[PDB]
């Protein structure tokens, strides 16, 4: 009994509310020490107030080992309470058969434990719905479309940046080029949008802003004069929901560029400027030293975004500004009618801002999607009262590490385990899957130009709980390293276009809307059936969609299905190495 | 290596805000399974940002094992970072040797460590001190004392209720029994109270109410009629602070009376009514079937406190019922200048109403104490955004439970430990507690009136680090077992007074006030000498206060102290079954 390994944490992503009268609980134990685990739940008033002779701990309601990151197991049970008061304590039962009672009071015999008493257990005192997790529908039938705007599509070049270059793919672009994209082009291109089936469209940052990227925000109530104006970007959310597409913007609230009007006034007034108290500022006058790199400084009086003086740091304490970031937030969403915000460096910005920012936004909108850019654990703003899900960069990391290094399944079957047990189950079906971005390196190039590869990563990820997302250009099968590489102009000429990967793309997105997102309550199993060979299920009560994935140097041989949905071999019955078949059957 | 007994929760507990560039962080292993922490911790943008060879995984940090329940061991470390922005993992070595890297991503050999990406670690993203938990300073050196105001002092026999019974301090009250106290008895015993040496006044429901209880709440912003009235009450408070002593209300939030006027108005209009979505009515007309026990039914159709059919529950989600509850907390703090709210079953009202409840009354006392009444574990409420602290039921219990039973001397160390590592160390300082209350049996009755084990459980209990409190009449040896025995009328009469327990009573709290209040910063350690036997020692860097208790059924030979400050043998060097002895001495 590795008494050390057990661990419930009461009010948490081990025990919430899931509606009005049923909770999920999870109780974490070492891995494959633990035969049985049960759970003793009811209304804590229940055993001295009721005259019954009947006790809630007399039933005892059995747990399911539903993961295991290789290191700790992981059980879960749902409970329905009319009474809304939960008291709860585990029966947990090891290898060598010794039973104990695992409770707020810690580990016990089930002959010394005080069963009687209300306060032995642990609580879920009120069933409180205004306090759950909530995850709006609309996310689950959504496949994501993120443009960099400057590189998508040039539709006007009468509001191109002076030494904007000729529109190349090929190019290998340089940290400050232009190319001249717009929101004129992605406009004219919705049609290829519609066509690929996305239904949502992530947008970088398009607020006045003097560099190619436009995170060095100048003014946050204006579409960059480059990107067009306030009509067109109406009419090009309009037109996105005339076509079942919706909108997320990009928020980059936690810094704003040295050009804005706030920072100049701190620049020209130094202390007795409005906007100080605005700022982290140090040392006055807010100064830095120049270096030979434009987005170094060692030496800033001020915060800033990593070590760039051109991002000074927000004060998103200081009630001006949150009143400022308030105002900006609603006005995007109550104009233009967009459907998500996406924070930039999100983690970094204080809770109690996030917080008032829900409240805003699920004021405005009851089923607005809330996304939060961070790279490590984000459970402290997943709790339902700050973000609805964050950028999975650790999931689909751990997916990257499989397919092109050489670690075993089990790592990473391990790796998404531990990922999916650090949240509630709604928000891991609200967490947002992209294999690449426009800060890491393109999916093409990390697969060495190996499409096989590519399509493999492509569909696993697809069939993941979360999300998923195609960064510009990925139906093409762009390449390039990171940043500034990642952002060459959109391939846009069909002899530079791989129109196999397109129609690859096509049939997994359709696949991914017109199966996985209409499972009801699907379960998901993770199972290694050999030396990096993986069956992903994921199966609801009428239908299961299995995934068998093939990354062996070795041929593997299965039972041939009767409805494949999609395949990279000519045959049904064998996998070579790095091929992949999808097939969907009735439960039995 | 008990791999899966090592465990780091990031934005908690285990790794929280102290000031602006200070964080503590902390460790929890498997016992005696880790021979040593060390932690890796720096700015995470330095590592690729700077351009320096140095870097900050290159210098850990000795993490010291504080503190251990029987299951785990607990480490802790502070952290210093100027850049405010802090990326840590922990180098933990085993047992047999094996030293292996515990981040965010898991267990590694440090060899297989990725210590130059970021996005390896734990985070701490930015200090935010808006986010941080705040311990008001003057709770450190207070010693409370709890009123139930019907049995305290008759100050006033005009406005005594129907029926009101002779004073008698040795009769056995009823249930629905009334004695007759008032407010004009407390402001008649201040004396009393300042003789004693504390500096709060907790008090029991003060509101209009028809029980002598006053927990089913007819009127909030009413003194009730029998115990005084608002100019009455604002005379007391500000006599208390004249005598320097602090005043604590009862908030009964959770639920109101039946006679209140809001359910009175739903009894008469069912659905019809206003205030009917000010509760939890599940079928009109509210109603339930009468028992012989007037405090229980077994069919209300309305959710109640318990299954008490005179407290219906108060909707907490309610916008109307926020802004009514918010007002009357607003009222009495405004008005009156009380200092600290006791929040009634706080446990059962939701974070989101807790929220604003902080943020109002902090924006009228910055200062202000927040008492949640909670009986299990408290980690969610604890946060630094709701309430301050918690009665500490469960330390205090296990206290008991030690000092009553025959349990060894390490279950009560690893229990008050484990207790101690559920939260903050400003939120430990912070807890209130209390060995008896109007809700238990009294200390001299659980003790079998024995007065020298009352000695020493209250002796032990005011070492603790946090703040303790005084059952009105425990300074005289008042008797009683649970709900009503434990509200027998304070014993006023000389006599029937144990004057020996009240001398006691006032050096420990002069003990308590004038030196265990005093010491800065100071570090607790919890020390196992034999059988029964416990060292108590509280350290600060220029002084030390040592108590050692003998709870044994053998003789325990100390050596002879220089400055004993309280002790129950005549001997300076010999302790008899249940003595102790507390002395204090230089740091050297
Ligand atoms: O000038 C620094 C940096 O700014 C932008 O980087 C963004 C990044 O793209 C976002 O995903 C997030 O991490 O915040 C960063 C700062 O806002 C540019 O994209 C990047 O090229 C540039 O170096
Ligand atoms: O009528 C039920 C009950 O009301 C009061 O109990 C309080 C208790 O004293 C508080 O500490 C807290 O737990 O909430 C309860 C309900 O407000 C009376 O004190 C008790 O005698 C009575 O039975
Ligand atoms: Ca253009
Ligand atoms: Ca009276």
């Amino acid at each position: 009994g590795n008494l050390a390994g057990i661990m419930h944490r009461p009010d948490s992503e081990m025990a919430y509310v899931v509606n009005e009268q049923t909770v999920n609980i999870r109780l974490r134990t070492a891995k494959d020490d633990i035969v049985s685990v049960e759970l003793l739940a009811g209304d804590p008033y229940s055993l001295r107030s009721l005259p019954t002779d009947e006790k809630f701990y007399q039933v005892p309601k059995q747990m399911t080992k539903i993961m295991s990151d290789g290191i700790s197991d992981f059980w879960q049970v749902t409970v329905t309470e009319p009474k809304r008061r939960l008291a709860y304590a585990f029966l947990v039962t090891d290898m060598l058969g010794i039973q104990k009672i695992y409770s707020d009071k810690g580990f016990f015999k089930v002959a010394d434990a005080d069963l009687m008493d209300m306060n032995f257990y642990f609580r879920m005192p009120f069933f409180q719905t205004i306090d759950q997790y909530n995850a709006p529908e609309w996310v689950t039938d959504t496949v994501w479309y993120q443009i960099f705007p400057e590189r998508f599509a040039n539709g006007d070049v009468s509001n191109d940046p002076v030494g904007t270059k000729p529109w190349d793919s090929t190019d290998h672009p340089g940290r400050e080029d232009f190319y001249g994209g717009d929101l004129q082009g992605i406009l004219d291109h919705l049609d290829h949008l519609q066509e690929l089936g996305i239904s949502g469209i992530y947008l970088n940052p398009i607020f006045q802003a003097p560099s190619n990227h436009k995170y060095d925000t100048q003014d946050y109530m204006t579409v960059d004069p480059h990107f067009g104006d306030a009509k067109l970007f109406k009419q090009l959310v309009q037109a996105a929901h005339e076509r079942g597409i919706r909108v997320m913007l990009d928020a980059v609230f936690n810094h704003i560029g040295d050009k804005s009007v706030q920072w100049q006034d701190v620049l020209k007034n130094e202390q007795a400027s409005p906007y100080a108290d605005w700022f982290h500022i140090h040392q006055f006058p807010a100064t830095y030293t120049p270096t030979d790199n434009f987005e170094f400084a060692a030496d800033a009086t001020y915060d800033t975004f990593d070590y760039t003086p051109h991002m000074p740091k927000l004060n998103t304490s200081n009630p001006e500004v949150v009143d400022y970031l308030l105002n900006i937030a609603t006005y995007w969403v109550k104009e233009f009618d967009i459907d998500a915000w996406r924070l930039n460096v999100a983690n970094e910005i204080d809770h109690h801002f996030w917080r008032k920012f829900h409240d805003a936004m699920m004021a405005l909108k009851p089923d607005f999607y809330i996304l939060g850019e961070i790279w490590h654990t984000s459970q402290s703003w997943l709790v339902g009262d700050e973000f609805t899900a964050v950028m999975n960069y650790s999931y689909t990391g751990a997916i990257l590490q499989y397919f092109l290094e050489n670690e075993s399944a089990d790592a990473l079957v391990q790796k998404m385990s531990h990922q999916l047990m650090l949240y509630r189950d709604a928000t891991n079906r609200m967490m947002f899957n992209t294999v690449d971005s426009h800060d890491t390196p393109r999916l093409m190039t990390l697969a060495h130009e190996d499409k096989q590869l590519a399509k493999s990563i492509l569909t696993f990820t697809f069939m993941q709980p979360g999300v998923p997302s195609i960064y510009y250009g990925t139906e093409y099968g762009m390449t390039g390293e990171n940043d500034p590489d990642d952002r060459k102009p959109m391939v846009w000429q069909p002899e530079l276009q791989d129109h196999d990967l397109y129609d690859f793309m096509q049939k997994l997105v359709q696949v991914r809307r017109q199966v996985i997102a209409k499972l009801s309550d699907d379960k998901i199993i993770f199972d290694v059936i050999g030396e990096r060979q993986i069956r992903l299920t994921r199966e609801d009560n009428q239908t299961r969609i299995v995934g068998v994935f093939n990354n062996g140097t070795t041929d593997l041989t299965v039972a041939q299905p009767t409805s494949i949905l999609l395949k990279t071999n000519q045959s049904e019955t064998q996998l070579a190495p790095n091929d992949f078949m999808i097939w969907t059957e009735p439960v039995r």
